[PDB]
């Protein structure tokens, strides 16, 4: 189930694991991805992400940037 792999997607970006992606875990993820972006592009990203500013992405809108951008 590609639906189920996504959530896999999800749990490995949350660190915390709380049902929230925070710019600090995802700086973490991509960290240990062996990958170094800037905190502008991991905040960017974050921003372009974050629909309801809360700061956080959701599964459900990690749902609707993953189908999307
Ligand atoms: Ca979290
Ligand atoms: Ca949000």
């Amino acid at each position: 189930d590609s639906e189920e792999e996504l959530k896999e997607a999800f749990r490995v970006f949350d660190k915390d694991q709380n049902g929230f992606i925070s710019a600090a875990e995802l700086r973490h993820v991509m960290t240990n991805l062996g990958e170094k972006l800037t905190d502008e592009e991991v905040d960017e990203m974050i921003r372009e992400a974050d629909v309801d500013g809360d700061g956080q992405i959701n599964y459900e809108e990690f749902v609707k940037v993953m189908m999307a951008k």
